[PDB]
């Protein structure tokens, strides 16, 4: 069963323009070091995070929708904004990039979330900044492919997990497009037979980013069903490498973030809001997760750079080549 929309390999000039930043490097490092704070639920030092999402995707003349809850936690009902930017609402179906922009309430102390997910949200504003002139053109098209970016909001638990206390942001946007209804007639270009009963139909593969900015992450194909997208990561860092894009520590290195390995079976239960409504999902997680997984040393010093600038490689020309740029 093949992948609903065909591949085009991306272009060699393209790969080789993705691949090297020429600062860039400062238009990055500024967008997250707006991220690089404490992102409590309702604070707000999160609310002005959102406020900064919200005009730097609007700057780029994208639609921008914050959907606004209250839910049910331990400490009370608690109001939650998600953040929906589409580059063209019309076009019917959507390539899905999301993460969350709220920080983990530690029990510790101050806990920033540098790769959790600070850096992931960065990596999306940045992607929608860089690839903006190639986006506004592919924009006009009418070929009823478009991006979206979901920066969800609660998505991080409050205790130990009990299935009514976390993922606030997901549950809630995953239900909403479940029952917003709506067909392939009322939308721009569906692919010819697609089944759009509702909002969430329109979602043709979420990728969703996490725990990424430590040094060396380790990827793999966490579902069957997008196996043919996932391989589209493997082959791009592989082109990168083979160009000599990447930054190494040395010479005649490679990355190797993206396993080729048969596709893993690893519990997959957070994400479930939208595998009950059959969205198809890449997760980019590594796995192990990084050392400084949800602990105080998260944190901007802990960021591994150069990891973090071939990844950002890596997204450019993914989006590039899915979106035929
Ligand atoms: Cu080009
Ligand atoms: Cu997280
Ligand atoms: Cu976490
Ligand atoms: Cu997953």
């Amino acid at each position: 069963l093949k992948w609903p929309r065909d591949l085009r390999p991306l272009a060699h000039h393209d790969l080789l323009y993705m691949g090297q930043i020429s600062e860039d490097r400062g238009d990055f490092n500024a967008t997250l070091r707006n991220f690089l704070v404490p992102r409590v639920v309702g604070s707000q030092k999160h609310r002005e995070v959102r406020e900064f999402i919200v005009r730097s995707l609007k700057d780029l003349d994208w639609d921008v929708e914050e959907d606004c809850f209250d839910g049910q936690t331990p400490h009370g009902i608690k109001p939650f904004c998600n953040v929906i930017a589409t580059l063209n609402p019309s076009a019917c179906h959507r390539l899905v990039l999301a993460c969350h922009y709220d920080s983990l309430l530690h029990k510790e102390g101050t806990f920033i979330g540098a790769t959790d997910s600070a850096v992931p949200c960065a990596q999306l504003l940045y992607l929608a900044r860089s690839l903006n002139g190639k986006l506004q053109n592919q924009k006009t098209r009418g070929d009823g492919l478009t991006l979206q970016l979901v920066f969800f909001d609660g998505e991080e638990a409050f205790e130990r997990w009990s299935s009514h206390d976390s993922l606030y942001g997901s549950r809630h946007l995953a239900q909403k497009w479940h029952e917003d209804r709506t067909s392939a007639e009322r939308l721009e270009s569906c692919l010819e037979r697609s089944e759009i009963a509702n909002q969430i139909d329109r979602m043709e593969v979420m990728v969703l980013l996490d725990l990424l900015g430590a040094e060396n992450p380790r990827f793999y194909s966490y579902f069957g069903e997008t196996q043919p997208v996932y391989r589209r990561l493997v082959n791009i860092e592989s082109r990168l490498n083979d160009a000599g894009l990447m930054e190494l520590p040395r010479r005649r290195r490679r990355t190797n973030y993206f396993s080729n390995s048969s596709t893993v079976g690893f519990i997959e239960d957070d994400h479930i809001p939208f595998l009950k409504r059959s969205v198809p999902i890449v997760h980019i997680i590594p796995s192990p997760f990084p050392d400084v997984w949800h602990t105080l040393d998260d944190n901007e010093q802990n960021l591994h750079h150069p990891t973090i600038s071939n990844l950002n490689k890596i997204f450019k020309a993914f989006v590039s080549e899915y979106l035929q740029l």
